């Protein structure tokens, strides 16, 4: 079926997360990639945890705070001296991240074929917009969705639901773009035309479903349209 | 408020897992502890995923065949040679654990003082029923629950409320008892009495909720059912 539009996942796919772990790193000597490991291993698992235990939102928080409590929760853990500055200069770390370098000018290349783009993400709006103005990629998208509009993260319909909703298309004729696997399969599951960028080359996700294709960075998933 | 029935998680609570871990190591030297870390942590990813995606059950399996998944994507992953033989050998492990020494007789101190036991699990119930055997504890339960009534994993509101139904009492009144901090905070939220057996030492989930009590092993939950 025919793509009309295309939205992204925001970390790992637009946004490299990689600068969080080298300044973690810096203030933990030693001790970088266990907290960027543990810590994002939480951040998720909270997320899920939360959404999965009320259907309708009874206890969401916004990813930002979410963060915050696996930060915390991956520190007490793991024995790291953190407090108040250290916990600051994280976030700040989190708040403003790049772009792959490759991404804005496949950005244009999609742009300039006619396609709408959106971004959605778990990231609360007020994290993801200047999260966005940090990489230069103003202008580019026509919606950038959050999971707070509807109180629940991914894989949950009704935060996939918001893209069909605001580019006035189904999901079918969306192309649903992310890094993670459990996202390209999740949106798979919900009807869309999925890509994965599979930056690792990692495993498919072992949830009988594959996305439509995968690649290995953002100039794959170019390739991959213009087909 | 008063404690009628008392509830336990099975893997971790009931049951020490430990020794798939150290039939790993022998099928894969070198590569048993990583193994059956990733292993653990994609089989509640997939079950979290699935059910958070199908709100209604749309995505699930049963949590053996999740297992399964689980296992095939953690041997790929980390390159492992996992064939049939080493994969029903895994597999065969699971379905047959032993029990924490200390678990049999506080389970007595228990029932003696007057209080009907339950199991509540993600098992499904035809792996969790020959599991049970392995052990000697039958007879010790009044019910023996699987969340495959419901088709919904935990955190899943659907799988708490089994508990209640099954005793004929509020969850007020139930003492539920898990391993796994997530699920002592998920209880929790349901409106259990909770107890966290926190084998590991490890901090509480930052979730904004805590457990009634934790302690280290099923001793010390005995003692705090005593007090
Ligand atoms: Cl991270
Ligand atoms: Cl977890
Ligand atoms: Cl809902
Ligand atoms: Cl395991
Ligand atoms: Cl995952
Ligand atoms: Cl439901
Ligand atoms: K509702
Ligand atoms: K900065
Ligand atoms: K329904
Ligand atoms: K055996
Ligand atoms: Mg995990
Ligand atoms: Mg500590
Ligand atoms: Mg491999
Ligand atoms: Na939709
Ligand atoms: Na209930």
């Amino acid at each position: 079926t025919s793509i009309r539009a295309v939205v992204f996942d925001a970390y790992g796919t637009l946004f490299d997360v990689y600068s969080v772990a080298a300044r973690a790193e810096q203030l933990f000597p030693g001790k970088g990639e266990a907290l960027s490991v543990l810590w994002r291993d939480r951040q998720i698992d909270y997320t899920r945890i939360r959404s999965l235990a009320g259907p309708s939102g009874e206890h969401y928080k916004p990813f930002w705070d979410v963060t915050v409590d696996a930060l915390r929760y991956a520190c007490a853990r793991l024995n790291l001296p953190l407090g108040n500055h250290a916990e600051a200069t994280l976030m700040r770390e989190y708040a403003c991240l790049s772009a792959f370098p490759e991404n804005v000018p496949v950005l244009r290349q999609l742009r300039e074929m006619g396609l709408p783009l959106g971004i959605l993400s778990n990231g609360n709006p007020q994290m993801l917009e200047i999260a966005v103005k940090s990489a230069g990629m103003s202008g580019l998208f026509d919606h950038v969705l959050s999971v707070d509009a509807v109180r629940l993260y991914k894989t949950a319909p009704a935060a996939y639901a918001l893209a069909p909703r605001a580019f006035g298309v189904p999901a079918a004729q969306i192309l649903f773009v992310s890094s993670n696997g459990w996202d390209a399969c999740g949106a798979t599951w919900h009807g869309f035309t999925t890509f994965w960028i599979n930056r690792l080359g990692h495993p498919p996700e072992a949830l009988d479903v594959a996305p439509a294709a995968a690649g290995h960075d953002m100039r794959d998933l170019l390739q991959f349209v213009q087909a």
